[PDB]
């Protein structure tokens, strides 16, 4: 029976469901405030269809579909937005070239373009035909044809259904309302939680360095950034900060970080926060692991042991290791690497795990787990954190983690961030070495317009300079990003408070666009790739405001569009509005007042929540925070109007000076 | 327990098996006769290390490896033959492209370079790590290493087990003896009963014509053959003959095939069979559409219903019409089409089935299915067929079938012929088309050192003198097929009593050989490519002898061979027997002596044994049929000497004169 558990929210229990799936395994808690001010809509399914069967030993779902109907999700994938006639096998890996269900998060979840959502709590790997079966009793039987005759006859005939086949006695499955898509997405991301609220620092520049980099090589790069007047946050080490790496010791490196205390506190004094790879996979010679050895697997990852991070006695002695000897010195995070594949490199489905979870739901969870637990670190020491993780899946959309890979064709890097707004995670396409500098620039663009700015030059050694023909471009666009942190961190925001994604496909306010996402709500990003000089822009209805200039650019049209080199194509909705702070080189800290110029485009009035914190402790989730509105419309003259709402008595106050900028001329 | 149930093969019980699994589905009976025969080796795990375990619903299983050993087989594979270090899940399937289980005939069969073979009877799909899982347990654990210090660090770390796990609460195994490998592939094909011992014409030519042809296009087309003195046993028809295809009647079309019964007389008046195309998806128009309705599954192929081949009831009116419509008229045989995939056309696993029997287990044992019922229709007759089938699995050794598909990639098709002989089926690499006459010819030499020379020109309409640049040349090539008829036909014979694959790799008397095989004990073929003026071909030890000249060739080497469009590279063995008959345009008939021309190559005795009967019926199972043996030697001027044993009282003779020749001068 289908039990609606908050608006929008039904939940069925279908034979006997497995005790560990993903909301389990990532202790995910549901968003129940933010869940009751949803709108109750009605049960999407209302006219039949639905079968939910429990038979020789597994779980078969089928949902119908109609004609008109499009299908969005099934994961991170990166070649494919339209789902609709695609077949899947739901698998944590590496990706490979091709989306057949393999990927870092293979979240079970999908989306109608009728305005429903259907997520399969399952942490098993799981089977997905998206409308392909022809079933012989469906009321929309076509009518069969002959081959030999018959010109029309069609080699995949119309299918009406979505079959899901989970490998166990049961399942719990979710169904989530609309009316519209976002809306489901949005109950679906707030039943995980909401997204995580981001520290302001997270959302700056980060430069990973190469792996050998000593504590000095490093102090010398934040000096390099700081003379050149490039803005950084955040630090990533790469696997030469551990004593040994495949496997890992989980302890500093002792010739190239001597003094890893007065080393974190140098970088911190300067506004550098340090970020540390880690794969979890335990070397003989780590401190714990005589006592972690028998909660491990039975096979081992580069010849590391593999916690089963099910297990309190293999967390424990985890746990305490990063929380001792780098958490308590300072380091602001982790990058989570080599929890997804490939399936020679990571344990076979035939290992096994001392808890007896089977090694299928350790695949499908073990990024999730290492979030959860790596997380709450943070949170018991009222610190946020922001990291990077190659393995995530549904439950996981409350952590702190950013996903990246090893992977690199830039259109499939776009359409992997469009695809990231379905899947309840969050996807940076990151900027790692190029053959060129325009492709350089056309990488570190379209990065800075997704959730984390980032260079990862743990081979290359790359820097944001070191393209001297488009050096100063590059340049423009760190600053922009630091300028637009407002902007981000409210966009931010409503992803947490209201399960918003902050970068998602068009369309989610009949031909697939794989190449445009919203940034935000205000803002159209349609990339330029290396080689082109031009390229087609989709608008929606609605009028279109060029970002650089505020010139009108369309309502409801195709634009051909040449930008040069020196800008990636964005556009913004009429009355749209992008608070600007100034082009500081590091985010600034919750005792500092910033000023804002509110930059307003086009004629229709606008608004905008700003949101207001101490941008770096859980003190948020007591109340301290605000949401400032911005109203800006043009007078008679079509001279800027602008307000904003009053500074909130007893809440932090970080809004300094506010102008007001009309854009469009 | 291991009981020891024939010479060389050991058989184990693993928890629960399932009821349905492949030999059974196949209805595979051992040859006890010949398996007895065979020579009692010890079990070939002696020093432990084997694991056989059910656990969380699953079987793993574990068999250990050493550091020399290299293992061959997981089925039909088209671009690797060396197996360890692969990790698959074995799934019929037309080829994707990609060798990762997913294939015609996936059988779950191994065997390793030291001499032994391991067969998983299941019919569920069945993943495979043949050495890749690192167990920390292991007696070969590797030494950590750290990867930050240590340039010899790996990436893939030495594995020393082959892993299975099957997704059932328990399996039949079985494991074969050697010394050899060739031994355990023997062993393996008698427990499936042997291949087929095919008709002399199933091993001549065949011409597959347009779906369009009427009656009349394929009476001119055989009169053309003859017309133009090509070698023609049987036609090949396509979906054109049935009323309805696609799905469909099994009925013939009365505008263009009017009398049936007719025009089969006649082609087989003049020598011509007969092979009619089906997929086994019902037309609403079928005759016993009605009656076979409740036993078909849930879900449709091209708008086709799928019978139940399980139940009795699904088999009954199929093969009925079948019988009585076209086998009793003179059919010859069929072409079992798209019984392998790809996955959104033939049901999901997701689909029901009437008998209850899973979607995965009949996805893995369709092609079975349809081959051992339709080939039974001919045996309860006493008759012979030979035909093909898109998909076969382990247990399907007996049938008489030979694999096609629609891929094209040349190398690749040989490289399939190759690992045919690790997987228990015949493989052909059909000809369609070509750009070229070079890729033609090329592809046509290639074909007639298979199991079926063939053209498919369903879609081109191509006969063998389509090329007129090689016309002359293909000529020659269809002419030999028919002389190396009794090459063949033994080669076949001892198939069919040894369980001694006719076309198989190299070194099966230390780097991967994809592009030579054996074809009988005497030939290895190294086929050219289109674009290739030569190649490397890699000798065995022992003296070889050029197939066309004679002359010798080396021993124990690499030659570099340029051996023009008019030859492909075939060697002899020393003391190596090719018979010959004449180049005649049909297959001889059982009451007909033909005289023979024995090809001696070197100077080594030789000794071949010559395998004579009908040639159509089953009598041989009754004991009418002889081996007779030929030695061939030069005497002491160089002059060859030859003798044959005595025609066997009683038993069919259908040799001539035999005449011996010393090839090499």
């Amino acid at each position: 029976n289908w039990t609606e558990i908050y608006p929008g929210v039904w939940k069925a229990t279908v034979g006997k469901p497995e005790s560990y799936d993903l909301l389990k395994a990532a202790g995910a808690q549901p968003n129940k405030d933010a869940l009751s001010k949803t709108e109750k809509v009605s049960f999407p399914f209302a006219n039949g269809g639905v079968s939910l069967e429990v038979s020789g030993g597994k779980t078969y779902l089928r949902f119908p579909l109609q004609k008109e109907e499009q299908l969005y999700g099934f994961g991170l994938n990166f070649q494919t937005v339209h789902q609709r006639g695609k077949i899947l096998e739901l698998h944590v890996d590496h990706y490979g070239g091709k989306d057949s269900g393999r990927t870092h998060a293979p979240t079970p979840f999908y989306v109608s373009s009728n305005g429903y959502g259907v997520f399969i709590n399952s942490a098993r790997y799981i089977k997905v035909w998206a409308g392909t079966g022809v079933r012989k009793d469906s009321e929309n039987f076509p009518t069969p044809k002959d081959r030999n005759t018959d010109k029309t006859w069609s080699s995949r005939p119309y299918s009406d259904a979505v079959e899901i086949l989970v490998p166990a006695e049961g399942v719990e499955v979710y169904v989530f309302g609309g009316p519209k898509p976002i809306d489901a997405v949005k109950r679906y991301n707030l039943l995980n939680g909401g997204g995580y609220l981001p520290p302001r620092w997270g959302l700056g520049f980060t430069q990973r360095v190469m792996t050998r980099y000593t504590d000095k090589d490093v102090e010398k790069e934040v000096n390099d950034f700081k003379e050149k007047g490039y803005p950084l946050d955040f630090v990533g080490l790469e696997p030469g900060w551990q004593s040994k790496a495949y496997p890992g010791t989980f302890s500093w490196d002792k010739s190239r970080y001597p003094d890893p205390t007065s080393f974190v506190k140098k970088m911190k004094d300067q506004g550098i926060r340090l970020n540390l790879w880690i794969n979890p996979y335990i070397s003989p010679d780590a401190p714990f692991y005589k006592e972690i050895k028998p909660y491990t697997g039975s096979h081992t990852v580069w010849l590391g042991l593999v916690p089963d991070f099910t297990m309190a006695e293999a967390r424990k002695p985890f746990f305490n290791q990063l929380l001792k000897d780098q958490i308590e010195r300072g380091v602001s995070g982790y990058k989570i690497d080599e929890v997804d594949g490939y399936d020679y490199y990571l344990w076979p489905d035939a290992a096994k795990f001392p808890s007896g979870l089977s090694a299928e739901q350790m695949r499908q969870t073990y990024g999730l787990l290492v979030q959860r637990y790596s997380a709450e670190l943070y949170k018991q020491r009222n610190e946020r954190t922001f990291g990077l993780v190659r393995a995530s899946n549904g439950g996981g959309t409350s952590f702190p983690y950013v996903i990246y890979n090893d992977y690199y064709n830039h259109q499939d890097f776009i359409t992997a961030l469009i695809n990231s707004g379905f899947a309840g995670v969050l996807w940076t396409p990151e900027v790692r070495a190029s053959k060129s500098g325009e492709e350089w620039l056309r990488r570190f663009q379209s990065n800075v317009f997704s959730p984390m700015a980032m260079i990862n030059a743990w081979a290359s050694g790359t820097k944001p300079w070191s393209y001297p023909e488009v050096e100063a471009d590059v340049k423009k666009f760190a600053l922009l990003r630091m300028q637009m942190m407002p902007y981000w961190y409210s966009a931010f925001a409503r992803y947490h408070f209201e399960g918003m994604p902050p970068f998602r496909g068009m369309g989610l306010e009949s031909k697939e666009i794989k190449d445009q996402y919203m940034a935000g709500d205000d803002l159209l990003v349609a990339p330029m790739f290396a080689g082109e000089k031009s390229r087609k822009v989709v608008l929606p209805k609605g009028k279109w405001y060029d970002f650089y200039t505020g010139e009108y650019a369309g309502d409801g049209e195709v634009l051909d569009v040449t930008p040069g080199l020196d800008k990636i194509p964005v556009y913004v909705r009429d009355g749209g509005i992008v608070p600007m702070m100034p082009a500081l080189l590091n985010s600034p800290k919750s005792n500092q007042k910033v000023d804002l110029e509110i930059r307003y485009y086009g004629n229709k009035p606008g608004e905008f929540k700003l949101y207001d914190d101490d941008g770096e402790t859980f003190n948020y989730e007591k109340g301290d925070f605000s949401w400032r509105t911005i109203r800006v419309e043009k007078d008679k003259s079509g001279k800027v109007k602008g307000s904003i709402s009053a500074a909130v008595k007893g809440k932090v106050n970080t809004v300094g000076k506010v102008t007001f900028t009309a854009m469009t001329k």
